[PDB]
């Protein structure tokens, strides 16, 4: 039984989301403050969350794209979770160009679950292809929008950016689509 | 759809224990070896993970039992560290070992504490994600060696000791090796 996108859903919103985002603001405050006057402040103050539905992530998005570059990461959030003295999670700025200059500056990083998805259909067990892995990242998707819709501070807290790819030619850029993302933000 | 459980196993082993697991080894000698002529090592090398079934899953290890006394981390992108404890029997240290809770269980007790989940719908979930991920590390020798699950149904206050529930496992391992 490979019925898993429920289970991902609700394990990252209380594991993860609901954990971290009511420290986000905060903690993107506190870096503002240690590099005030030297590096540019983020306005930005939301988790951009990279949804691709292929369920590719890749171990380094900075050397991906030459359009998006890491920056800094935010000051860590240490905690002691469920035995684990000092369980640490990390979230990274970063910039995105775009025709050349510097365009766009967020606090960025891919939806996690998906890796586990990806997984799953290279493991060699006999009913979970492609197919199903794209059925479980779209359930996966629309669960986990579901639960932000009954959870507004963790909806006005991160973005949800979420494309599948052509995998042929120059069809899609992922800074112009975060950037777009960010421009829609702009209201 | 609350039928969660499978998704949790799921993503317990192949975003967790997969990816742990291989270099526990090394790390626990790599400790030994830091620490041997001071803090002493530790000889059981495995992951032991703590299922309660009614999903108390506190934070602090200390909070749910004083006899068990945080000891060390166990040092080591994502960044993967876990936290060696010792038992204390009788006032006495009774055993070493790496050491948590089995985090996803928080997330079934937070989905009770609510929407459409009740305390019995809980304690279904957590029994099928138990069953669910020992299927899996059933099918996973490599993984199935270097961990193992000690479940349990007690709230975690009284007289259950779950000090003695883990230096029971801890001995009846230490016979078959
Ligand atoms: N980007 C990011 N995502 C995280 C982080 N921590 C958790 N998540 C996400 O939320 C997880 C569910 O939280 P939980 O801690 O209850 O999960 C359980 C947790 O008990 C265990 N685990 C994973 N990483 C760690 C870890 N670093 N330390 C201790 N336990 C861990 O295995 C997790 C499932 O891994 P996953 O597939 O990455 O699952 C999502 C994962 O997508 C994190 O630090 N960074």
């Amino acid at each position: 039984n490979f019925n898993v996108a429920h289970g991902l859903a609700w394990s990252y919103y209380i594991g993860y989301l609901r954990l971290i985002l009511p420290g986000l603001r905060a903690r993107i405050q506190a870096y503002n403050q240690r590099h005030k006057n030297v590096l540019g402040g983020i306005g930005n103050h939301r988790l951009h969350i990279l949804f691709p539905l292929d369920c590719g992530v890749p171990d380094d998005l900075s050397v991906a794209d030459p359009n998006i570059r890491f920056l800094h990461e935010l000051p860590q959030q240490s905690a002691d979770r469920a035995g684990i003295k000092g369980r640490v999670y990390t979230n990274s700025i970063y910039e995105l160009l775009e025709n050349g200059q510097p365009a766009g500056v967020c606090v960025l990083e891919y939806a996690t679950p998906l890796q586990t998805l990806f997984a799953m259909s290279q493991d060699g067990r006999a009913g979970f292809s492609r197919e199903d892995r794209l059925e479980q990242a779209k359930l996966f998707c629309r669960t986990l929008e579901d639960i932000l819709a009954d959870a507004p501070e963790a909806q006005n807290n991160c973005r949800l950016i979420v494309y599948q790819e052509p995998t042929e030619g120059g069809s899609f850029s992922l800074s112009q689509e975060i950037l777009r993302h960010l421009r829609q933000e702009e209201r």
